[PDB]
């Protein structure tokens, strides 16, 4: 991808060994997390596809995922030559001709071409559009591999607040909804997945009380709560 | 090999020693891994001819692969030589006297003459070809490593689509044919191999379906379910 | 249509009795659409039925060639 | 349909009793047979769609079957003026004007007319055409009646390879696809659809033996039978 | 095809429906016997490559031995194409650019160019070839069909002299070879294949002279060497 | 909706209950997606699960009119 700006024009190097490793690396034990999703997103400098390409085309085990940011990045593409700039055609000589949906990847456009639009004339932001495409396929991966929806989970009776909490957590990371729902959800689901030693104190935090608030009460008890007869 | 743009003309830096460690531990830990073809691409950062052959060169545990591979790349340099514009006779001086199929091998030109048709007049190609014949080469190795012929691939009684797709993805990477073909194979095998409970899904499932359909679809709950039997 | 009367010999008795229906082109559209739904036998109907509004002579025959006689069971689930 | 050249410009015949005949002999005798498609292009002298149509309409049996083809070339003449060039209403005065979709119809026409711009200005391929449209609903036709498949072929213990080269070239009288789909999906059914025991001698033979020599060497083979070996 | 010479030049006129009825209903009842070869040969009146590939496509049931005689006009295709490269490439105005071995066959060649070719200029023999080829790969077919080998032949107990003579002449017109071979093989192997009783007379008759003086000889003996003398 | 309950009782007993949640329209219509085929018996789910994804209220309930309804002899009483 094209890098540098304070010696002055831009040079198309290619991403560094330690990068691709490390890409490798976490691939290995953080298959299909949510937290990778943005980590993709911070260190994706220049987001040049032929590069990033790359970057899908060096990963090991779990490649069946892979194919799946393929279609999702061709039926985009597909999607890019209709509702989007599918125009005329004709161009005079000696102009970057402007890309189709297919060469907004690196399904038709050479790797050269791609550094041109992005470096001539003002930039065409090809792989901001790529990156995005690659974010959806990822957000249908992420909801794919969650295994328990928002009801499925309900606390047992030996199991304690934290588990409990974190597997919703790490569900609601998952479910490619609105924060709105989410928010609004919120204030009745925690009572709802609850088990009955850990509602009765839950359910005695009330009105207008908050993650903090329910937090700081909750580990003031602790566990899951105490029992529904003193004697 | 050669590299510098905006500092102006194209200097002789050697390969980083990263570069060297990363694809030694590579080939430990997965040797004949399609993975390592793209990775090969992105690596060789300025296809320099002699520069390329030191990661052939350094190369230890599976030699006879590489064997095969540099026997490959012989007879496409000797049919680069005699079918793909063949060579004349002398030259006029102040030219770089254009190169033979035994010339483009790292034992044979030297790098004086080696980078001078690299950048002394406009450049030839010879690191893309070198590069080329280094990966179909690569291509039949990959093709000999394969446990599983496609076809191969079933699904048990107790193999889930999962899994079993998991499987089918892994086997088709080291295929090496064309994509009409498989896209009109991959819609009948899948299910041709499949066992006979998840066999009716996919013949419910039926035409017009896409991969990202079929996964959605494969997603949910199975079994047979819990409905009446009218017969 | 009977009880183990298939598609095939239905059909064919309401087209050979079709060419002397005496008329209007429009009508005879109109008319054909609910008629294999209407006249079918309970096994046949339901399949039919299954494929619903919107449907082709040519579409309902591709999904008649896999019934298998009369038929059995009208859904692969 | 119009005919006529070594006794000067063509005239409009009528359609041969002995053809008709034949026709009327071929429905009855294998109405939903593969060879009727080349039969009734080498029947056709002279391709005037009202003529043409008169086949069609002749129809006994197989009159269901007739009315999906009907029905398919409305399809096609739609397909005339709403997918291929549209043209114009309003012509230059004398113009034998430019056949539209309901044109083409036998049944939205008149034969003098009909006869007129096959024969005033430059000829206009209205019977190709309609003769291709034919082809294409005959070529559904066998689809809709084929009660054999392309893995549908089981070769059983006592059934011999001349017994199963017949079946497995009869379910590809119906295979209706490409050139390019039955060149390279033939091999792969040759050893699939054969019994265990004959899957031997094929895979022994392989790849490298054309159909002339598997021919031969199954000719050597003869019945499989209840012998031990099979030399 | 074209035909017709007496009232000037030559006219296209499809092949009668009587003798397609014919042709169609011989090989319905003899199969693949060798008497189809001659009758193929002789009948053909009109040796035009479109009409010849439409009438070998109106074969019923038996299709499958056609499908290797399908295959062999190919390989003949091929070899009249290496074997004539000698004029292929540019031309010059008053030329046809003259057929290519592939268009010898009536799969790619169109009528009009093919009546050209043998009405324009001097009759170029595609028709002539392309039934030549076919008829090589019917006398493949044949070989391939053959029910029993020459030295196979024998003649049981109680099996008269007539019967194993008819046997034995059946399987000599598909011996294909050479009129010598054939000869000193049947000179010798008809006292050689003989039942002990037949072939004691047989033995006695010794060798020397001609079918005719042979059978005149048999007249007199008849039956499988009957033990009466009713004759 | 308990095993030989009508589908005309199913989907009242939603419609009353539905109007009386006083809610966010939007959020609410988000949700009775899939509420309708959540909540279903067997036979009934199996012909919602049939029709699919997408379509209107009215091309859902044009379907489930044309199937007809219940049976009347049980097996978990």
């Amino acid at each position: 991808p094209i890098v540098q700006n304070l010696q002055g024009q831009m040079v198309h190097q290619a991403i560094s060994p330690r990068t691709l490793n490390a890409w490798v690396k976490v691939v290995e034990e953080k298959a299909f997390s949510p937290e990778v999703i943005p980590m993709f997103s911070a260190l994706s400098e220049g987001a040049t596809p032929q590069d990033l390409n790359t970057m899908l085309n060096t990963v090991g085990g779990h490649q069946a995922a892979m194919q799946m940011l393929k279609e999702t990045i061709n039926e985009e593409a597909a999607e890019w030559d209709r509702l989007h700039p599918v125009h005329a055609g004709p161009i005079a000589p000696g102009q970057m001709r402007e890309p189709r949906g297919s060469d907004i990847a690196g399904t038709t456009s050479t790797l050269q071409e791609q550094i041109g639009w992005m470096t001539h004339n003002p930039p065409i932001p090809v792989g901001e559009i790529y990156k995005r495409w690659i974010i959806l396929g990822l957000n249908k991966i992420v909801r794919m591999y969650s295994p328990t929806s928002i009801l499925d989970i309900r606390q047992g009776p030996k199991e304690p607040f934290r588990d409990y909490v974190d597997r919703f957590y790490k569900t609601l990371r998952a479910e490619q909804a609105s924060q709105e729902v989410k928010n609004w959800m919120t204030e009745t689901l925690l009572v709802q997945n609850a088990n009955p030693d850990c509602k009765t104190i839950l359910k005695a935090l009330g009105p207008g009380a908050t993650l903090e608030e329910m937090m700081t009460a909750c580990q003031g008890v602790g566990g899951p709560g105490h029992k529904a007869r003193v004697l």
